[PDB]
């Protein structure tokens, strides 16, 4: 159970974006129907009334939390992966649009999944802003948790992987278009029973074993972190 409070640029808190420049649902519950709509957003996808601005290039932060900004960011069991995507703000993020920027699942050097590397970095997680063309993004945080992953939820609706979806408005300004920004995936869809790593038993599969689900990053991506980039706390 975790949530987006807001995001950074280059080091600089934006302030809270909850139902300002993020998407945000009424709460922290996953999403768990792979054939829902709310897999695209989250269940209350509708415009909000700001556009966080960037160029590309910039350190664009994602900053989670649980209950209150700063806290535990999400409960230790929520073992998994997280990756951020990108759609054209037009598309409502319909259709195949989504195109990923980043992914970190199980981290072999450390023994540590990305979510357990998320909490040690105060909720913050980072990607580089690609030289897509200049207007109006979604990006799409999601964070998978996998402790009730060895069920499929359409097999058992109390379990499941848990999508923990948050869509940031974010206005691209000065951009180079070096990479142009191709079609991508649709949420939901992309994501089925069959997709590797939906189903996944932490408490009996090795994570050295486990693969993230497709689609792969995008060559166009140029990168990320999980790491606290801005210090909340001196506010
Ligand atoms: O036993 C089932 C799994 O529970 C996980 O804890 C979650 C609770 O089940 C869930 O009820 C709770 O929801 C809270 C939420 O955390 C809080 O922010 C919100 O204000 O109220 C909700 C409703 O009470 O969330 C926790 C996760 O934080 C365990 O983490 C897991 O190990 C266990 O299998
Ligand atoms: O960040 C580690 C993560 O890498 C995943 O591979 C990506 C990689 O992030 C990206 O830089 C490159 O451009 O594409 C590949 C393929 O999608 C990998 O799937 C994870 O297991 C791993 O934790
Ligand atoms: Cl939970
Ligand atoms: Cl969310
Ligand atoms: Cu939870």
């Amino acid at each position: 159970h975790t949530l987006v409070w807001g995001v950074w640029v280059n080091g600089v808190d934006q302030g809270d974006g909850r139902n300002i420049y993020i998407r945000s649902p009424p709460n922290n519950n996953p999403v768990k129907n792979l054939t829902s709509p709310d897999m695209t957003c989250n269940v209350d996808n509708r415009v909000v009334p700001k556009s966080v601005p960037v160029n590309a290039g910039d350190t664009l932060t994602f900053e989670w939390y649980h209950n209150t900004r700063d806290d535990d960011i999400i409960a230790s069991s929520h073992h998994g992966p997280i990756a951020v995507y990108i759609a054209p703000a037009a598309s409502n993020g319909q259709g195949n649009v989504w195109v990923k920027l980043f992914e970190d699942a199980y981290n072999v050097t450390n023994s540590t999944w990305a979510v357990d590397r998320l909490i040690t970095a105060h909720g913050q997680h980072s990607v580089v802003v690609p030289h897509v063309a200049p207007g109006d993004y979604l990006f799409r945080a999601e964070i998978i948790a996998l402790h009730e992953a060895d069920s499929l939820y359409s097999q058992n609706p109390i379990r499941g992987a848990q999508f923990y979806i948050s869509c940031a408005q974010i206005t691209i300004n000065s951009s180079d278009d070096s990479t142009p920004l191709p079609a991508g995936v649709p949420f939901p869809g992309a994501y089925t029973d069959s997709t590797p790593g939906i189903q996944f038993n932490i408490y009996t599969t090795p994570a050295t074993s486990y693969v993230a689900p497709p689609p792969s990053v995008w060559s166009g991506a140029l990168g990320g972190s999980i790491a606290q980039v801005g210090d909340a706390s001196l506010e």
